[PDB]
């Protein structure tokens, strides 16, 4: 009993999650890797009371992102170190309180409400909901940006390998971010166009991104609205990371203009995380379903669930595969589906 | 690699407590232990979305709360048992986020701040200092006292008996709460008179329960401010778990007080975790230190940083007993000072 109280008052804890938090906030383990070591020293680099930042150095020992390594001077562990702001996986971003995804976080503290209605609960802190406050704040739509392709060169690989490119003259990518997936098809079937679909601000990224790239000749931008009629046929259209910012009605609304616009034996992609219901009680489908529902009023779908959607846009799921994330420990899923 | 980040992730989520404390303000457990075991009867016993509703017990499964037995049936773990209301850590109560304490939590999601400044956040949030709110809402008063006395009839029998009463005919205890020290120093030491000074609400609660416990004409309760002079002379003074909800300049006036309102030979006893600083880098001494900074702008005391405050009142730390505690496993101490 005494193993199994401290397991919950750990897992309830909301300091600890804050801990991390404010030390990537602060900078603070790219402050102790530039040479502020002591106490003193890091509380003049990040404008923080010496004897306050103590007290969170303090816990942050405690539970293992950094260690005395001589008298007062702390050094980050291995999982300190991935806060250290040129790391791949990004982490100190994402746990960023300015930043898009952790302020979207302070959501969770309405959690209760979420679950009674069902509803989204970011409006209710932010003022509007989530995509409308990225677009009437156009420094936090960068942000946000940023962070879901800070993985962007490596993120798109496995999916655009697992799909065979051979019947397949031209792609759209339905709410494509900063063209990173568009990009990896095109570089893995140099036969491929490419289409990029999405809205304002992402769009001038993301051909940046491709001119980068030396892409442009190959991968298109447009601006629009994917509840609207798409703009072009496609033999395959992405839909990474767009379904489970919706609730059912809306996914299938949008699964039904990506249907509309299939070309004859053409496929949709979609690109996220999905499980059997069986296999779906874990951490990975939970703190992302979980996300959804307070950001933005969506929901990450079981396997079983997506027949359901699919065949009420007129797909049937031809195939479910699951791939690792190269940057993170993650699984992804690739949906293809068929008109029916 | 794969390790090291998925320590940082989970070390860094939000939605983990957050589930946990609404699956406790729920009343899940006990909901499931009087019989309800599906989604569907949980969600109408609580009045929540039977598929949002699905989507927390999902999260609870996968971190060890609960688990299926008869398919679509669910049960607590050895874990999610301690959410049970009757059990003795309370942790049910301890997690309600409409009880004074996991309400008050939610100025952890604004660390950063309390960092900077050293200053409590709670005022930002819920409109008041934490004491003026409680006093304002009887509401969350008395669930802070109920909270703070969960373990009454026994959290208070160890320092009790710990100390010598022979040469003691009165005690103060300043800030008793609901009088459960003083009442614990009563049955243990027949021939003591005791006072316990309090705000008000919580005077009425602890004559009521001294009352019940038929010690009235033993210990009496008054209403009153520890900063003004105290009403009465004491041979013993208390001060359990009330300098920690203070800075250091406000627990020197308090200490002061006290001082002043010892007779010849007296002592007073502070009640309290503390540390010496070379261990007090453990989740027990932060846990509780980081919320009197963000709840107070109080703060836990090492071992060291108690003999400053002491010398600044005219007292000497003359000794320290160690307490096991017969409820959670938190160490605490009784430390015991004497005029320099
Ligand atoms: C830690 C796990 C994860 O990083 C997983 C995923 O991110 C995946 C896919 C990203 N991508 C391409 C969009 C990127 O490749 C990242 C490294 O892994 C992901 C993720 O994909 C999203 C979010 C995450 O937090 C995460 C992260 C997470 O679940 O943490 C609890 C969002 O918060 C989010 C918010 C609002 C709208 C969103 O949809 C576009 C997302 C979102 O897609
Ligand atoms: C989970 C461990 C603990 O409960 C330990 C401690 O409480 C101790 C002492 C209590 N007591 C004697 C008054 C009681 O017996 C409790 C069961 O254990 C304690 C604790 O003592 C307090 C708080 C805790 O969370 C805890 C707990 C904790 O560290 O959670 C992270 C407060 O939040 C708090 C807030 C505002 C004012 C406060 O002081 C008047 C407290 C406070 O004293
Ligand atoms: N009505 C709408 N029309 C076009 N795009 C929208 C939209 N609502 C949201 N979106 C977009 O869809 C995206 C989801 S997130 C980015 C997903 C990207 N394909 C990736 O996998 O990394 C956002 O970039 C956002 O701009
Ligand atoms: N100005 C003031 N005067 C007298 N008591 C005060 C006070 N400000 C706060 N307090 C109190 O001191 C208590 C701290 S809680 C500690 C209660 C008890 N000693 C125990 O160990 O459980 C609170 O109950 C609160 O009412």
């Amino acid at each position: 009993q005494i193993d199994a109280l401290r397991t919950l008052i750990r897992l309830g804890s909301l300091h600890t999650p804050m801990v991390v938090r404010t030390a990537a906030t602060l900078r603070l383990v790219d402050h102790i890797l530039a040479g502020a070591r002591t106490v003193k020293a890091l509380a003049a680099r990040t404008d923080t009371r010496p004897e306050a930042l103590l007290r969170l150095i303090r816990h942050l020992v405690a539970i293992g992102l950094l260690e005395e390594d001589a008298p007062g001077e702390f050094v980050p562990t291995e999982v300190g170190e991935l806060l250290a702001d040129d790391h791949p996986a990004a982490q100190r971003a994402w746990h960023d309180l300015t930043q898009a995804v952790a302020r979207a976080d302070i959501s969770f503290t309405r959690l209760p409400d979420a679950i009674r209605t069902g509803r989204p609960t970011y409006e209710s802190i932010y003022g509007k909901p989530f995509y409308e406050d990225l677009a009437g704040r156009p420094d936090l739509r960068a942000s946000f940006d940023s962070l879901l392709a800070c993985d962007q060169d490596v993120a798109f690989d496995a999916p655009a390998a697992a799909y065979d490119w051979t019947n397949v003259r031209h792609v759209l990518d339905v709410g494509g971010g900063k063209g990173g997936f568009a990009a990896a098809i095109a570089r893995r079937a140099p036969h491929v166009s490419a289409t990029v679909l999405e809205m304002a601000g992402t769009v001038d990224t993301a051909r940046s991104y491709l001119k980068d790239e030396g892409l442009s000749d190959r991968v298109d931008v447009v601006e629009g609205d994917f509840f609207e009629p798409l703009p072009r046929k496609a033999d395959a259209i992405i839909l990474s990371f767009v379904l489970l910012n919706w609730p059912d009605h809306d996914a299938v609304r949008i699964l039904t203009r990506c249907a509309e616009a299939l070309e004859p034996g053409g496929r949709i992609l979609i690109h996220e995380r999905d499980d059997l219901h069986e296999n779906s009680f874990n951490e990975q489908f939970t703190e992302l379903d979980l996300r959804m529902l307070v950001f933005l009023g969506g929901a990450l779908r079981t396997r079983e669930k997506w027949d359901g959607l699919a065949a009420s846009a007129g797909l049937v799921v031809e195939e479910v595969r699951q791939l690792p994330s190269p940057t993170i420990p993650y699984d992804l899923s690739l949906l293809v589906l068929a008109p029916a």
